[PDB]
């Protein structure tokens, strides 16, 4: 029949210095289910290295190691992990725990690798933590607990995959005479239950503890022996301890990583905020700037939108520095108009004038912008009336007080729901009865805030101003016809009219496509130095998480020897990465929400900010891909750790 | 007299579970200098309790111990440091070394914080690393040594400042059986040379090697009894071992702090580099915005450095046409430059017109603008001749073809040094002769480009052009006096000479100032954008330091039982958060250099990078500036950690 644990010719050379050195000299070793074994020997001798061997965390190289007839010698590190999680526990010198679990969460950790349900483990794992007697202290922490109660929970953690074969390296070399004497006595009550126990040991007072103890030195076994220890007379084994034993399950296992980067996380809170802060600052600042110059942008063309489409636009110099020359040297009139409007391009045109008076309703007064204006004036800007009509050409001609108002003005004096058509409204000294409401250009408040009333040009330029002049003409140009030469027939047209060239002339369609160029390209370039310069200055995740590689190695090290997959601490990694940046965009996004209504109460009537609802979801994904990026080389670096370099490294 | 060390009635007291309990009940000792005493004890006995107090690591909180007759009661942290460096030097049972330094400054670390010449320690340390047998190891570190050899090394540590008093942990507890009784033997031979030595253990076999034997158990002694111990005989002595005892010295303290926070940045290079990263992107992009707005304003200033200083400019005219629908509204004179030139507020004043003709001298050919200018118009324009002179009045009436050149075109056509003076060159179909060299308005070396050549604006109008009216007047202005009341009375003067409102003018000086304005505060936003996102999104140096804090809790506990001062770990770790900072601070200047000669190429004649000299000392000030402040919390965190907690954490 074939034994447990089958050692033939094992050669183990490490090289030093470009050459060689064997630690193994070929060793041929036997050790059957439920033997004490003690592997005893000094430093250098290669005994650590034959156990690392024994419990499938190297291999022989040269030789055969065949554990229940299984060689180990071509096995890949899952396979070895396999093995270990099947029949291997082990317990180090110094009994490394992790100090973020508890008692029962380090007992948990082997079944956590392999598959179990979380409530049979824990089930497990508070009665093997019982049966060794720190029932009471199950919930406390390993800084929480002495050196033998450590060890003692990382007894119970070999046996929670069934500790077949308990590796135990030094146990009791960490702890006293006390604890070390029930450290032995746990392992000897095992052995009587039938756990094979393999201890190696520098220590022969030691390795009596043992029934077979071998010996080894510079790399081969000088001696193996029976012993029977005299204590077993002091210990009549009274109180029993027997305790013997791509689709599915990545989502459990990925799971149980989400849990373990969590929990991590919440063990050390002030470097995760920290990190964490980066990409908050980070994200803050993208969708700062780029909603600002989104808003920005929309402000400036809804507080422009006061010109229209296809409008162009007639001005006038200055003309003044006296009051004779404003008779004489304003030279656009309403005629210029009439004459505008019997050219094939023009579908629309006004004159319009304006004058600040105090409009009174009942007892209510305000000032109000009174335009003087042609009846076709809402059609070339594009105004839609909410309620009423317009004046007739037959009223512009007749110089009518019929007045059309804004949705400003509405809200000003008519805010009771009564029907400001037909009402009588006075402005200045003339009074005008309101035959029509229109809902006005801007988006947001812009500068307007301000009421706006509408009286036939005529009217305003005899009845208030006493002028025979225009503030300047506005034309919208039919079917897009020659869109820029329309403006120049204009001007040579009124040039011709004028005795010299008298008229400035703005196309709104160019205004409106230079500002829209303008704010669109300083947004990209300053979102840019946000974006780029930021969220890639949040390399700091990837430095954090290198350190807390190196940090954890032994963690690492101690995750690997109990049985897990290289998978399993590269998902560990990235999902706290992951989770990290996540979490810290969601907050990063919420600091620009509220830091942008902060500066909504800013003195900018230019500056607006609009979120938009895409460039969140991309802020979420982007910082995702943060996560999985920087973010994924300390994950990938510590999956691909040595577990025996891993575990002994310090 | 009084022995060394005199312990009386102790009582050292912990509180647990809101209440207090005794670790130390009333403890008397007395050690006299020389005796080998082992306290020997089980864990909670309170042995390392009582080590920890005897090695000025902690205070009784009842009684009294006096090291040489100094009362440690009431003593401050660095006067217990005192105490170590002067009386103590520690053993630990994991003989905790510096990864980082080798044997030689290992041993030479208690010598460093003593003050201790480097010449003189490397000599002593040597020495002591030779006495144990480590001379050909001297320059190995930790992780190059075995147990037995690095727990040698932590003897001559101890050994450094006199060892009077060595305290050893379980000095053999983490090794063999044969580097035990090599490390024990070593101690026994340093008392044999007079050393006091106290040993503290859990293992009666390892206290039989002293002399004294103290028993310790629930914080009172129950045993303390002379020894002899058997290996006496068995260590016999071939080889005596005998080795016992304003403005300057802060400076050393910061040249050793700047020494070891520089070594300990070598050891950890990837780190290093990964932190420093973040600070070199963040000061590439502060500098190369800040640089980038700087020259870009330094371009549209010199792109508008067209005009002069000032310098109002009055145009006119836009649409095509006949020569009477057309030509009859262009009415810009030159007779308009002669009213304004009567003026009071008119210091100068030059009518000009121009046209790019082919320029021909001898051989070559070039294409070029030829500017018909008034005799004054170098005056108003603020251009200053290289060479010769500019025309005369006559010549300007008499229709002359001498020709004024820029440097531009003395480049192009005379590059052969010949003087161009007296030359006649040929624009267009019509010769000239150059009387005169002109400096252009050039800032930068890429701003100039196009030649400029100035011939009477008479000649240029009627011999080439054909034309009776002027494409603008330039006016400098008299008195230094308003140039907007300028404006006001030269748009009135040439509105009421002309038919109507003419003429349109342009304010240089406004002008610029606009630019200025615009441009500074639009780049001080975006140079925001780039800082208080990107260097102050560098926090993360204060997180890599902290965490660092958090991995050398052990060091640091070392070092400060070796005799650190808490300012002195605080120097440590400030200075090597302020290299950090400071060296890729100096990084991202260079990187910021290289990215604008980088942006010279690729970008217009609008964009250029002009760099400061004055930003970058503040580049380096506020680097270091945000090492002083972020690295700061960690340096201080680590400066306060006690000993004896920094120590036993694991």
């Amino acid at each position: 029949k074939q034994a447990l644990l089958e050692v033939s010719n094992l050669v183990r050379e490490f090289p030093a210095g470009e050459s060689t050195i064997q630690i193994l000299k070929g060793i041929d070793l036997t050790i059957y289910e439920g033997e004490l074994v003690a592997i005893v020997g000094q430093s250098g001798s290669g005994k650590s290295t034959l156990m690392n061997i024994l419990g499938c965390l190297d291999r022989p190289t040269s030789g055969s190691y065949k554990v229940n007839g299984q060689e180990t010698g071509k096995l890949e590190p899952d396979q070895l992990a396999q093995l270990r999680r099947e029949y291997f526990g082990f317990i180090f010198q110094r009994y490394h725990l992790l100090g973020d679990l508890s008692a029962e969460g380090n007992v948990e950790v082997p079944a956590v690798y392999a598959g179990v349900t979380p409530a049979d483990r824990k089930q497990r794992a508070t009665a093997l933590l019982t049966e060794l007697g720190l029932g009471t202290k199950t919930q406390n922490r390993p800084s929480q607990l002495s050196g033998g109660q450590q060890q003692r929970v990382s007894i119970a953690r070999a046996l929670m995959n069934g500790g077949d074969v308990i590796l135990a390296d030094e146990p009791t070399g960490a702890l006293d005479s006390h604890s070390g004497v029930e450290v032995m006595r746990i392992l000897r009550e095992l052995n009587a239950a039938g756990h094979t126990i393999i201890l190696v040991t520098h220590d022969m007072q030691v390795a009596k503890n043992a029934t077979r103890i071998i010996e080894i030195s510079d790399g081969e076994i000088i001696s193996d022996r029976p012993n029977v220890p005299d204590q077993s007379l002091e210990e009549v084994k009274s109180d029993p301890d027997a305790a013997p034993a791509a689709w599915r399950s990545t989502l459990d296992r990925l799971s149980e990583a989400f849990q373990m980067a969590l929990l991590s996380m919440n063990a050390h809170r002030m470097r995760t905020f920290l990190t964490m802060l980066g990409i908050i600052i980070g994200i803050a600042s993208v969708v700062t700037v780029v909603a600002l110059g989104n808003g920005s942008q929309q402000q400036i063309l809804s507080n422009i939108s006061s010109l229209g489409t296809n409008t162009i636009t007639v001005f006038q110099g200055r003309g003044f520095g006296d009051n004779s020359k404003t008779a004489n040297f304003k030279t656009l009139v309403p005629a210029d108009a009439d004459a505008l409007m019997t050219q094939p391009y023009v579908s629309a045109v006004s004159p319009m004038v304006s004058t600040s008076k105090t409009m009174r309703y009942q007892q209510n007064e305000a000032n109000a912008t009174i335009n003087g204006v042609s009846n076709d004036y809402f059609d070339v800007k594009g105004l839609v009336f909410k309620d009423g009509q317009t004046f007739d050409q037959r009223s512009v001609r007749d110089r009518s007080q019929d007045v059309v108002i804004d949705t400003n003005t509405q809200k000003q004096f008519f805010s009771d729901g009564t029907n400001p058509i037909g009402q009588v409204v006075l402005l200045g000294s003339v009074p005008a009865r309101i035959i029509g409401i229109v809902e006005p250009q801007t988006s947001g408040m812009g500068s307007d805030d301000t009421l706006n009333v509408y009286m036939p040009y005529t009217t305003v330029m005899s009845r208030m101003l006493g002028q025979a002049h225009v503030r300047n003409i506005v034309v919208r140009i039919n079917d897009k016809y020659s869109t820029s030469a329309a403006e120049n027939a204009i001007v040579n047209l009124l040039t011709q009219r004028h005795g010299a060239q008298d008229i400035f002339t703005m196309n709104s369609d160019s205004i409106r496509q230079t500002i829209e160029k303008t704010t669109s390209t300083m947004t990209l370039l300053v979102s840019a130095i946000a974006v780029i310069s930021l969220v890639v200055g949040g390399i700091g995740v990837m430095n954090i998480m290198l350190v807390s590689v190196t940090e954890r190695t032994q963690e690492i090290g101690v995750r690997m020897a109990v049985g897990a997959r290289q998978s399993d601490i590269l998902q560990q990694f990235l999902i706290e990465a992951i989770l990290v940046c996540l979490i810290g965009g969601v907050l990063g996004v919420l600091l620009s929400l509220g830091l942008g209504q902060l500066i909504n109460k800013f003195a900018g009537g230019n500056f607006a900010v609009a979120y938009s609802t895409t460039s969140i979801v991309a802020a979420f994904v982007c910082s995702t891909l943060i996560g999985v990026v920087f973010g994924f080389l300390p994950a990938k670096n510590a999956a691909k750790l040595d577990p025996v370099a891993a575990l002994s490294r310090e």
